[PDB]
């Protein structure tokens, strides 16, 4: 009916359709603590090959592709099978997010599945004409050469198919935590998985002290080009002058950020997060990048945050900076 129709139409233009993909077992991992710890305004979906891991995965829709190839057992590192398992229902997956303003595909780079189908999601999300974005995790070098190896052919194919990719150098967590097995190493990399991808989410759909316009979110993301987080967090007394400086020299920011073409501040804080501290965060980062760079800053209060202000960090517009290599990014 035209008059319902047009009421319809006023409904879905309220707010913008975010949906969160996760590939494979890395991003599967992260699909389900988003999704019982609750992501605010956001779908999940969760892809993999292996079956037996889609099935211990929580998330609002789960995908097994590439049922012929693999047999549901995982693609053993072999990208090809992740490539073609996705393609082959590449279909189900577009109407997985058929209808979203905004897609964030977030995996864990040096499988197969993962490295795989992470830029065909990444293709059917642009021609759906959904604001892409990837946030994908590189192997740590106890992994060896050949995982590394692929994990950058995946992110060179990742880059033709986003609007803004966020790399996180899983090797650099050990210039922050300290020496550990390759098992608990992993659990470092979750929470920082998650602390992105909600952190960035978040920064759009969550009710801050501050109002972020989807039109800039937009805007400054259409072509985010390459990206890097950056987290920080204080408990002092200058906790809005500490978590900036500290996430601004957060070794997961491997580049250098002077001619930051862009950038997305979170500010998250407890119930006494003032907007002068969140003006602290954001006066800082802004005098680093670009004096034009255009950047989107949010403060919004945590749940659980007794006295402690966190910052999240996403500098975009550095691929100028950076040189793919097979063994990991150069510093250009
Ligand atoms: N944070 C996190 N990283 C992990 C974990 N397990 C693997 N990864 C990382 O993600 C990369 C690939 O993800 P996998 O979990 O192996 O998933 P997949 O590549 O989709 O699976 P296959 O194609 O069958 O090999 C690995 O090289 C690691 O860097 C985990 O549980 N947590």
């Amino acid at each position: 009916s035209p008059e319902d129709k047009e009421l319809l139409e006023y409904l879905q233009q309220t707010k913008a359709k975010i949906t969160v993909v996760g590939c494979g077992g890395a991003g599967n991992n992260t699909i389900t603590r988003l999704k019982m710890e609750g992501i605010e305004g956001a779908k999940t979906v969760a892809i993999n090959t292996d079956a037996q891991q889609l099935i211990r995965t929580k998330a609002d829709k789960k995908i097994l592709i590439g049922k012929k190839l693999t047999r549901g057992l995982g693609a053993g590192g072999n990208p090809k099978i992740g490539e073609e398992a996705a393609k082959e229902s590449a279909e189900e997956i577009k109407a997985a997010i058929q209808d979203s303003d905004m897609v964030f595909i977030t995996c864990g780079l040096g499988g197969g599945t993962g490295t795989g189908s992470a830029p065909v999601v990444a293709e059917i999300s642009k021609k759906i004409g959904a604001l892409t974005v990837a946030v994908v995790t590189l192997p740590f070098v106890m992994e060896g050469k050949v995982r590394m190896k692929n994990a950058m052919e995946g992110l060179e194919r990742l880059k033709q198919h986003t609007d803004t990719l966020v790399v996180i150098p899983n090797e650099k967590l050990f210039e922050i935590v300290p020496n550990m097995p390759l098992k608990l190493a992993f659990k470092v990399a979750d929470e920082v998985l998650i602390n992105a991808v909600k952190g960035l989410v978040e920064l759009i759909t969550k009710d801050g002290l501050i109002n972020v316009d989807f039109a800039d979110v937009k805007a400054v993301m259409n072509n985010g080009g390459l990206a890097m987080i950056g987290i920080g967090e204080s408990d002092s007394e200058k906790r809005a002058k500490e978590a900036v400086s500290m996430a601004l020299n957060s070794p997961l920011l491997d580049v250098d950020i002077d001619g930051a073409t862009g950038a997305l501040i979170h500010v998250m804080g407890p119930e006494d997060l003032t907007l002068e501290e969140a003006r602290e965060v954001v006066a800082t980062v802004s005098s680093r990048l670009d004096p034009n760079a255009t950047i989107i800053y949010g403060a919004t209060i945590d749940e659980n945050l007794e006295n402690t202000v966190r910052v999240l960090l996403v500098i975009t517009g550095v691929q100028s900076r950076i040189e793919f290599t097979d063994t990991g990014l150069k510093r250009k």
